[PDB]
């Protein structure tokens, strides 16, 4: 068996009087009274050892350094005070022996302080990620990949308990010139041909319907080679998963369910069922976004139709009004902000007024009077709030109040806390020639199908976003099964059937041998548990992540290779 | 929730009388006296469904061709004769209503056997492969895919127990496993590429540096190789590791591991512990370093027995193996395991006859003289076939195990379940016969045995390795190590490996100063998980095992890959293809 009887972190009171054996590293030295003390750590905690003068240890524990990884033998007492900061904080090992496994250069950051429950100084993080396996020893670092590991172990046994079929999808595929660009890999036996890493498994796990599998699901690394900002990364994870003879209904009722698992199981968090549900428009009306912040209220309210007799041109002829409540009188600082964010979400200004007991005040005070009961009855608004307006077209107008909502938030100091799950639903299947949204198998909604040549712009897909505290964390669709309404559909796109079998003949032929009624969704993965972990990016819940920029630091990928190599391959650099 | 009641497959008995609604296939139609028989398809299995001409599904089951997707619903009722190779034989489902979910054209090959409990002929592994979804409907697909699962969750059940941490490993990584890498281009910097892993080992490692402690990962592993004896491009790893373990503990956990495996995912017991054969005993006793305990007939060391013999091509010899078969074989079988024998090195393959008192054929004329001792040394009875290679020990041994193999074949010898062992104490340094060379048996991060340090300057080949392969009827499916943690004594190894300081830095330069920071004792092992699964399911191929494998050449018939790709694309990579 193996040497150490415990991991140091897991000693209590209920262990004193035994003798243990530990290994780990040395985090901190501490000479008082003449006694040694020495803070022995892996990734249960943190314990004490104490050396006392007549210990064969004794010479040891002077000698050794941070970091240094040691064997250590001794009996467990209680401490004479307990230091509460510690799990095994009431007791501590009283050293008979103590042994040098392993030397240790002084590490260019600590990773000592989080494991005593002191607060950790920022370093580099282009300097923690060249050195990761130092930067992972940090108790945060070592969190947050136990957490990824007990969601993805809920994950399987939830979904395993529900009949899915774990899958394994090809990482060589085929590349497409379709929309985002592959990361290639040279076919060594023919030059001039090339797999792809694949941008999400979507068309595997669709077959895998057609095979009759009936669900699947996969944790899947998805390799989209684009622009790097925003937190992106070249490859990242999804849960991805697939069912047969399901209406969204189904789809939305498994993953609440999974999720609430998921958050019960890993978290210790109990996530209310049902999520509420958003209609696209609903979402984008009352708050600004397709990617609702439900921690707060302070909703958009539409009151165009209040200035249609208004003197006030502006508002009197705009196409929309947003109006917007906050709870506070905001000095002429903060409102030139607010009206900065709106700006740059192509608004042509803010609007403002104080409410007042008796009228308003302040802005566009007086273009409001006339009609006061009226927009204090629609907006809700009490004395001593402010009224936010922006005005123009409906799209603008409502997605530049959102963001002044968030900014908002911001200002007001609103305490927003927990896990706010939604549902966005009913997006428009198109946009302006016409193109789709996500990818072109997502089925029209079945009573707008009429719609699909008469009023395009008008028809809703059975698509669906999940969205976690104004994040997007999932997204899918129900598939089209049917090749003649899937042809219909590239018809209204324009994509002609050279270009259809060019980019997706084998699963266009897949769809002629009976697919099921089928539809799914994926997570982000990393951005789901750095929201779960409160971590500002995704970085954080990745062992060995790329930096912003694509590199590893770790390792020094991407680098050169030996001619050689190139030839063999018969590529050259141009 | 689900228009659906039950799975088609899953309807017994105890559910005559319920209206059921039901989605699926169509396996089959046949057509009598008036009466609609639709063989409905689903993951569960087969039912019989009924569309009688009075009822409302009627008009709709006409339509009906093999493969279409429909929803029906009606009542289940007793068959007047069951069809005792189904699971839902006994009953049917009288049809009230029925909706064509989807048409379907023919298939270019039958997937409906299979359901039935019917034997299904075997079709072209293109063709399969080219329509890859539709192959996969068949019942034995499905099985494998789904035990697939099986294995995967037990694993994730019984190494979270254990308290290991699944870590996720990157996949754009540096340019180690005795293969060539895939590269990856760098868009923004011409001349700049990634590598797919060959494995996660460096990673891992330095999980444990990190004091993770105990890893594992359900890895793919990328190796560019002559993709012969049944190599695909990609393939899947049981990957894991830990730290403060010697040899036992590692062996000991995958031990238990794999009963664990077997026995949730197949229902099968292994008895615990596994047999352990050192690598020098592996050879000695069956000429391979991965010994097929299925049969016995092992090898025999006879050497000794010849140092008087007039038979020069013995006398002289370093090793004589020889092996004693129950057969009197014909000359052209003898003939064929010569050439088995010869093609793995060996200068020939002598032969004879047990007979009641003497010897016949062969060389049986020099093996006379040498009666008494070769008896007992070999144990051959009359009617039996004694088979001899002389020359250096390792080609003998291989060259009479690789006879031993083939002559199990020959024999018809019934071996049967599931045989795993350890090899262990391999030698840290492996002679290539061909190019007289020392090359490294596993990576070059496997620790030399503690106590031979002082022969790595002194005598290398000596020099035994913390190094360890696991066994399954003949077949490696796990192979790992106690690593080095010790940066001196990994910089003296790649030293001794032929790989100068240069070398090291560029290659390695991030991990050796890892292990300047206080790098614990680790070890750890691979699955071979592809083939593990194939050996559980007695598949020729890992092909077999894998949804969407490529076929022998690496190509994926299913999508084209790997395909062109438009000259304004490779032209943004900064990459041209070489003109010949
Ligand atoms: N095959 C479809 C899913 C389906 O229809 O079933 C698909 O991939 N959709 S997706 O592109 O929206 O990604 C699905 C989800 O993946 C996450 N994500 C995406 C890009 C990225 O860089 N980081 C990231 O974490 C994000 O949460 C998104 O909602
Ligand atoms: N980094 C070490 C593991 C360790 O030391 O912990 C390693 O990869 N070793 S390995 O290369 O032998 O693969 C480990 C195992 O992977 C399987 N296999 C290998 C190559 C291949 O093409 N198909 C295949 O199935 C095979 O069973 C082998 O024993």
């Amino acid at each position: 068996g193996m040497r150490r009887t415990h991991y140091a972190g897991s000693l209590r009171e209920t262990h004193v009087g035994e003798e243990v054996v530990l290994e780990g590293w040395v985090n901190r030295r501490r000479d008082l009274g003449g006694l040694i003390f020495l803070d022995l750590r892996d990734r249960e905690g943190l314990v004490q050892l104490v050396a006392h003068p007549a210990s064969p240890a004794y010479a040891t524990a002077e000698r050794v350094r941070p970091e240094w990884v040691v064997r250590a033998k001794g009996l467990v007492r209680l401490r004479p005070e307990p230091n509460p900061r510690l799990a095994t904080g009431r007791v501590e090992v009283e050293l008979s022996a103590l042994e040098v496994l392993a030397e240790a250069k002084t590490p260019p950051f600590p990773v000592d302080a989080g494991w005593r429950g002191e607060e950790e100084k920022e370093a580099s993080e282009e300097l923690r990620l060249k050195y990761r396996y130092l930067d992972l020893r940090r108790r945060r670092m070592q969190e947050n990949l136990r957490l990824r590991h007990r969601v993805i172990k809920a994950i399987w046994d939830f979904l395993d308990r529900e009949g899915f079929v774990q899958v394994e999808t090809p990482f060589l595929t085929k590349s497409t010139p379709e929309g985002a660009r592959d990361f290639l890999v040279p076919y060594r036996h023919e030059p001039g041909l090339f797999y792809a890493l694949p941008q999400s498994p979507q068309l595997f796990k669709q077959m895998l319907m057609v095979a009759g599998l009936d669900r699947y699901f996969q944790i899947a690394r998805c390799f989209r080679d684009e622009d790097l900002r925003a937190d992106r990364q070249p490859d990242f994870t999804q849960l991805d998963l697939e069912m047969s003879f399901v209406e969204v209904e189904d789809v939305l009722e498994l993953n609440e369910r999974l999720m609430a698992h998921v958050f019960r199981e890993a978290l210790g968090v109990e996530l209310p069922l049902p999520f509420p549900r958003l209609s696209y428009e609903e979402a984008m009306e009352r708050y600004g976004s397709d990617k609702p912040d439900l921690r707060f209220g302070l909703e958009l309210k539409e009151v165009g139709p209040l200035f249609r007799q208004s003197g006030f041109r502006v508002f009197q002829e705009a196409e929309s009004v947003k109006a917007l409540a906050l709870p506070k009188a905001l000095s002429r600082k903060e409102v030139a902000e607010l009206e900065e964010v709106a700006k740059r979400h192509k608004a042509q200004g803010l609007a403002w007024a104080r409410v007042e007991e008796g009228g308003f005040s302040g802005g566009v005070a007086k273009f409001l009077e006339p009609v006061r009961e009226a927009l204090l009855q629609a907006t809700e608004a009490r004395p001593g709030d402010t009224l936010l307006f922006v005005a123009g077209p409906r799209k603008v107008a409502a997605t530049a109040l959102g963001a002044v909502r968030l900014r908002a938030a911001d200002l007001l100091g609103l305490k927003r806390e927990g896990f706010r799950f939604l549902w966005v639903v009913d997006f428009p299947l198109l946009e302006w020639a016409w193109t789709y949204m996500h990818h072109p198998f997502t089925s029209p909604h079945p009573e707008d199908l009429p719609l699909l040549e008469k009023d395009p712009g008008r028809v809703r897909a059975l698509a669906y976003d999940l969205v976690l505290n104004g994040v997007e964390v999932g997204g899918g669709s129900i598939r089209i099964h049917d090749p003649r309404l899937q042809a219909r559909v590239f018809r209204l796109l324009g994509i002609g059937e050279e270009e259809q079998r060019e980019k997706f003949g084998f699963f266009l032929e897949a769809l002629e041998y009976g697919a099921p009624p089928h539809g799914g969704i994926a997570w982000g993965l990393d951005r789901l548990l750095a929201l779960m972990t409160g971590s500002p990016s995704i970085r954080e819940v990745i062992a060995f992540p790329k930096n912003k920029e694509g590199k590893d630091p770790l390792t020094g990928a991407p680098s050169p290779v030996p001619e050689e190599q190139l030839r063999e391959l018969g590529l050259m650099v141009v």
